[PDB]
């Protein structure tokens, strides 16, 4: 009838680097103790899944990527208590073991039981829940959501509102929370403040919303593509500056506009130079700059430490600084409240079989966000 | 009888770069509106006064340096209300105009009316209160304390406790507050935490005390001079590590000891490399590293931004992050309380006429702190 045993579905497998995804037939073993098996309803395509493909983000291959999705619980293993079959959920790429040095810390969120630091591409027990033909296939993070079914550990799953449109809230899985959290939890934006966001992409758009929910009073969005300027404005940016029309460094034109410099700056592109530029357009005495992302293959940036000496702060974070298991559920509750919208972000919805087409839209172009539906 | 007119005293003048101080006879004009004239009782010799000498710290010459001192008020100009003649005071190199964008900010302390950003070497009105023979001599910061008399603006002076030993509390003028504040106000050390302090000098010693007052539970002091290890221990460090005996990078031996890394790290040497090293020995998910000092002639440091992405913070500050006019007075009150001691810092007391000898002790050697008495 149901499941309590091996399943057979299609999943997008990466056998080799820089090769497309091969839609294959795989077997998904039943959940062991404290594991949960989920049937995917939708998964978004994020830059990091693409790194894996390039070999930039180094994790054991073949693998089953994806980490930004929402689904419905099919079956739960022994000792599980946070979810029940039928429950809407969101796989968590940043766990919440809830008892490490970091989980217990009032601010920390990068659970020690994560798998990006030193990826293993397995489950918490060190075995894989996947095989294609006779070959085991590795997990991605603790999610591997580019499969019709996946198994995740209980500290890597969040139970959400049962009324949740899983085709839209899947965003809270990475893209949206990463940006939004950077503003409201990491930089801890104050109201009346002036903010600058470098990069008007999806995560970028997310920050501008956090800055807005946060109460900010002025949000300058900066990008060298005039095209991205409308949604940003529509979603929250009060200004949009294209550094390509100025005849001077924009850190300069930025400090001039902010009359001393912005209160908080966000670098959501991942560029080294822009990393330093965003640092300097921040008010020298009490400005806070946040790095939302740095490519897995990033090199060292040159910086003058006198930049920090005045009184400036430089932070980083993963997953918008949010305690994953505790917060994901609340972001949904707020989305449900009518609080924020997620629609201006979804620019494309494709059937899951057309994954490689999703990556093309992504890889080169403008597709703010492509959602793969199962 | 008294003063309400020009005074004639000796001051240590720097006519040219990399030339010793020449004890000369200068005339100190009476305080104009909102100025205060102070008779120096003692002034400490700090690294930054020496930068000036080297040309590293670029300010208009000839000048009358010094900025770390305490004294007694002789006469006050028009509109003055915070001090009365006879009052013990401490000149403030970081003003508190009390009404700028930064003074009004709940955290900011680098008043916009300071003179290190773009030094003028004058008073707030843009004229000099000094002349040697017929030649005007420039001010240093808004202090110029290497004179038997000096004139400072009212936002650059702090009224302290009348019972205050001015030969010891002069420290609160730079050295002590710069370190102490870095721990208790900038990093905002929490109790039970583990801290690491790179540099076991005077300011360095000051941080270890702030970390201690702060409630910390473990303070590793690191320096490549076994000699500095006793006072540090005596003043607060629970451990002292000399990176020269290890066969591995100490960021490594540091993370090993802290089992993940220290909660807060302080770089009080001013070295680029050590700047990066201190950043990495901090707990990756929620570690906070503070730069207490960077030489005026510092170059760019190479750094991998992935260091910040985990969740680490990097701050800087000037004058221990303290709102100068508001806080100096309290540090004295606390010192008076019997709270902390300032004695283990003063390693030498010389008569003011032997200034150049003070710089020698400083320039090359071990003299934790040399106090010049008038
Ligand atoms: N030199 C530049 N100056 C300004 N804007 C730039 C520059 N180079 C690129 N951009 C802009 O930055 C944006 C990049 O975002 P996307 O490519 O659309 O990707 P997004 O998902 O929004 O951000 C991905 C980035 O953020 C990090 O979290 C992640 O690691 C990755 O580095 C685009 O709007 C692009 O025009
Ligand atoms: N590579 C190194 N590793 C470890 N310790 C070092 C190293 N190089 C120097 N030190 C130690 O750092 C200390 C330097 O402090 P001092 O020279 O005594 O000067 P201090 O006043 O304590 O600090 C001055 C420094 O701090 C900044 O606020 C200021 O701008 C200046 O750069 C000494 O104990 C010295 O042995
Ligand atoms: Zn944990
Ligand atoms: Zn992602
Ligand atoms: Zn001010
Ligand atoms: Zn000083």
């Amino acid at each position: 009838s149901t499941a309590g045993k091996v399943i057979k579905c299609k999943a997008a497998v990466l056998w080799e680097e820089k090769k497309p995804f091969s839609i294959e037939e795989v077997e998904v073993a039943p959940p062991k103790a404290h594991e949960v098996r989920i049937k995917m309803v939708a998964t978004g395509i994020c830059r990091s899944d693409d790194h894996v493909v390039s070999g930039t983000l180094v994790t054991p291959l073949p693998v089953i990527a994806g980490h930004e999705a929402a689904g419905i619980v099919e079956s739960i293993g022994e000792g599980v208590t946070t979810v029940r079959p039928g429950d809407k959920v969101i796989p968590l790429f940043t766990p919440q073991c809830g008892k490490c040095r970091v989980c217990k810390h009032p601010e920390g969120n990068f659970c020690l039981k994560n798998d990006l630091s030193m990826p293993r591409g397995t489950m918490q027990d060190g075995t894989s829940r996947f095989t294609c033909r006779g070959k085991p296939i590795h997990h991605f993070l603790g999610t591997s959501t580019f499969s019709q079914y996946t198994v995740v550990d209980e500290i890597s799953v969040a139970k959400i509102d049962a009324a949740s449109p899983l085709e839209k809230v899947c965003l809270i899985g990475c893209g949206f929370s990463t940006g939004y959290g950077s503003a409201v939890k990491v930089a801890k934006v104050t109201q009346g403040s002036t903010c600058a966001v470098f990069g008007l992409g999806g995560v970028g758009l997310s920050v501008i919303m956090g800055c807005k929910a946060a109460g900010a009073a002025r949000i300058i969005g900066v990008d060298i593509n005039k095209d991205k300027f409308a949604k940003a404005k529509e979603v929250g940016a009060t200004e949009c500056v294209n550094p390509q029309d100025y005849k001077k460094p924009i850190q300069e034109v930025l400090t001039e506009m902010s009359n001393g410099g912005v209160d908080f700056s966000f670098e959501v592109i991942g560029r080294l130079d822009t990393m330093v530029t965003a640092l300097s357009c921040c008010q020298e005495a009490y400005g806070v700059s946040v790095i939302v992302g740095v490519p897995p293959d990033s090199q060292n940036l040159s910086m003058n430490p006198m930049l920090l000496l005045s009184g400036r702060t430089w932070k980083g974070a993963i997953f918008g600084g949010f305690k994953s298991k505790d917060s994901v559920p609340k972001l949904v509750a707020d989305f449900m409240a009518k609080k924020f919208a997620l629609d201006p972000l979804i620019t494309h919805v494709l059937p899951f079989e057309k994954i490689n087409e999703g990556f093309d839209l992504l890889r080169s172009g403008e597709s703010i966000r492509t959602i793969l539906t199962f």
